[PDB]
This record gives structure tokens, sequence and C-alpha cells, in this order.
């Protein structure tokens, strides 16, 4: 079977050659195409880019942090990645719920998104439902029901787990890589948790996007190889998704080309 | 360039070779694949699917009634096409508002998503939150904060207007051809409004299933060529998203092969 990051390759060369330019809200110029979309296994793999080294460990650092519920950036600061207000984690534990600090006691307070999509997998494996969201916090103040920034659909058919992130715009020389493996790490906790194995994970988009000074080095990641993607292995029976912590997981046969500096 | 509809036609053949079994919530039985998703031009020609006839008459007749806002189901019955509470209209026009009748005043009442939409591709074209979202109705007493059954995402650029259409899950045989056309004709309508040209209309999917009793009609269709796809000309200029009517449209060209009842 053919490698699934010739996708991510793919849409990158899809878009120098076919994107048009487009300003970013801070008048910062893109190539840009609107709706893409690549679907990569998770079965005896884990997509975790090649062509470039990736930060694996901030990975994995944010996602326990957003998932833990944190507002507080020195709780990620101090583990090692460098009041946040009601970012990404606060909105997965506590939807709905009027933010105050980052100090304050949630407990009970809106929805468990998180909670609810492994409770509904738990309880009705078939439901079409299965769907959190998030939003950008800067979105918030705006205007009355803002739209959301990205939602997570989960899906489950023969013991397996999937998931489909949209989101309404990707950064694709940054933001994306990264976001393949948080998502695709989210997957394999919600389905180790639920006694699932990981299925496909697929990446859709809105407006996907090159910044103009991403173009160059992306040029020279479009010549590289992909090496066969590495596997991950969880290392200890986990019940709660509050209780994974680093340690659980190790990276294994992860042999990457050298880092690109974006930006 | 390839047919449009041939995208739609790989899909079906994809579900029914690759799909696999899973019940909806009835326990009626489908082929179901997670994630999919197709993108069809919308210059010059319009993508009304020619290898069935697409009842055009009742695509048009729901997407106006959908735009009033309506909630009455002889509002749809008596222009020809057979109390429903807040379906996908009163959400559109009357997003978060407290739903009581059918007869009662909404002016101003909860945010006009549709509105919404059309001024922000006004005031800032390239905003990437031009995002109207629907609810199937019966989500709404289930549980807090339940989530979205479709959203629409909205683009622009090179005065061109596209349009995402993301839906948690569609019903391939009867429910997909459909709303290709009604989506692409919201498409066309938002288009003229805001002085751009239709671009490609992108459609997204979750669940994409086939229900059993569907196999043999889509089979067949299957080996129908397409014709080339019809064109759509607006016949006024027209100010306002409430002002269009049927008779604004006219559908040119459209060839298809006979009717195929499904169900």
């Amino acid at each position: 079977p053919p490698h699934g990051e010739l996708q991510y390759l793919g849409q990158i060369q899809h878009i120098l050659r076919c994107g048009v330019r487009k300003d970013d809200r801070t008048g910062t110029g893109t190539l840009s195409v609107f709706g893409m979309q690549a679907r990569y296994s998770l079965r005896d793999e884990f997509p975790l880019l090649t062509t470039k080294r990736v930060f694996w460990k901030g990975v994995l650092e944010e996602l326990l942090w957003f998932i833990k519920g944190s507002t507080n950036a020195k709780e990620l600061s101090s583990k090692g990645v460098k009041d946040l207000g009601p970012v990404y984690g606060f909105q997965w534990r506590h939807f709905g719920a009027e933010y105050r600090d980052m100090e304050s006691d949630y407990s009970g307070q809106g929805v468990d998104q998180l909670q609810r999509v492994i409770d509904t997998i738990k309880t009705n494996p078939d439901d079409r439902r299965i769907i959190m969201c998030a939003w950008n916090p800067r979105d918030l103040p705006l205007m009355a029901l803002p739209p959301c920034h990205a939602l997570c659909q989960f899906y489950v058919v023969n013991s397996e787990l999937s998931c489909q992130l949209y989101q309404r715009s990707g950064d694709m020389g940054l933001g994306v890589p990264f976001n393949i493996a948080s998502y695709a790490l989210l997957t394999y906790m919600i389905a180790h948790i639920t006694g699932l194995k990981p299925g496909d994970f697929i990446h859709t988009l809105g407006d996907a996007h090159i910044y103009l000074n991403h173009i160059e080095p992306l040029k020279i990641q479009l010549q590289r190889e992909p090496r066969p993607f590495p596997k991950l292995r969880i290392l200890r029976k986990v019940e709660k998704i509050d209780d994974f912590k680093a340690e659980d997981f190790q990276i294994e046969g992860y042999n990457p080309h050298p880092t690109i500096k974006m930006e």
C-alpha cells in the first residue's frame, strides 16, 4: 500500500501548484486552496510525519494538558514545551461554563465533551453524534454564538475507532503535521480506554494554506522520501482518560529526516 | 476535464466495494464508509445529477422555505412537494431563539446565521469564520449542547464564492444527490446577492452510507453515463436573500437518465 505521508506531501504540492494568494487576518500572505481531505491509517502504525522531525514530546505534553482541562500556561512550560483564558482544554472538559480564573474549581460545571464522547462509544458505538467541538478563544467575545474552529467526529465499526477532524483552516507548514499527530494520539487514547483498535484518522480542511515564508522550506521537504511510520505503544492498561501520563507512551521506530524550522 | 458526477458514482462504488455493515438508529442496515469528500465546480454548470432524475422543483421550493425561516409544513405542501418544530429554516434565521409556535413572530430573535454569512462576505471576504450550522431537531431535547448535524463553511477568493458542506452522516442513495443540488443552489443565491461568481461546492461526510434496499438500484444507476451538467440561470437582479422566488430560477439544458425510486 502507498505511504500515508504521500497525502500530506501531495497536498502541499497541490497548494504550491494551484493555490491562490490570500491574506490572513494580520494581512500576511498565503497560498490557499479551499476543501481538502487526507486519511491516515492508525492500524499498527502511527502517522508522525518523517519528512521532517516533529516535536513528539510537545505533541504528547500539550494533549495531556488539554485533557487535564488546564488554562495555566506554566503547567505546560514546566514539563518543557513553551492564564490563557478558555483554551481548548477548558472547552473539552467544561464546555459552555462561564469562564472565571485558571485557579477556579470547575468540578461538574459545563458539559464534559470528552467524557461524553467516551461514554457514548460505550453506550452506543453506532451513534452518529459522537462529536466534540473547540473554539478559537479570541472569537468568544466577538459576536453571539460564534462558529467553532474545529470539530472531531468519532466513529466505531468492527471494534475499530476512527476520528475525523474538521478544521475551518489549516496552516499546512506548521500546524498540520503537529495536529495530525495530536489527534491521531487522541484517537489512540480513546480507543485504549473504550477497548477498541485505532482505525483511521481523517483530516479535513476548509482553508488549507501555506504561509509565503514557508514555501522554500516545503519545496525542499517535498524531495524527501518518507520512511515507514513509527508505532506508538501504550505501556500500561489505563482506565480513565484522566489517568494517562506522558510515561505511558512510547514512540518506537521513529526515523525522520532532519528538523525544518518554519517561520 | 472529467465529469463532476463521476465523484458521486466513484463514492457509491467505493462504498459497495469497501463499505462495512452498520445499523442506523432504527436498527436498519447500511453499508458504511467513514470520511469522504467530493468537489463539484459551479463555474458555468450546476451539479444537478443526471444519472437519475432529481426533483429540482422540490430542491428549489424546500430551500426557499428554509430561507423564509418557516416551521409550517403546509407552507411547503401547498407549493407542491409533500408545525414541524425548530427545523432548519428556524435555525438558519433565528439561531438560539427559544422556539414557541409556527405562527409566532420572531423578528430580531436569535442570530440570523444566514444574513450574518452574507454580511461577513461583504465586510470581510477573507474571514475564516463564514460558517452556518444546523441541528437535527430531534437532538435538541436529548442532552445539553448537542452536536450540529451539518455545517456550511463559505470561502471567497478572486471574486468567487465557494461552499463546503460537512454532514456528520450522508444517505448516499436518497439524501446526497438532493443535498448536492440544495447547497449548490444556496451558493448560487449567496453569490448572486454578494456580487460574486459561484466557485466550488465541496461535500464532506462523516458516515457516508448506503441503505441495504438501495444497493440494487444504485448498482444499475452505476452503469449510466452522466450527461453534461445543466446550467442554472438567475433571471432577475435580486438584492436580498429574502426576495428570491421560485420563478427567478431556470434550469437549462437538464438531460437526465430516468427516475430511480429509492426505498
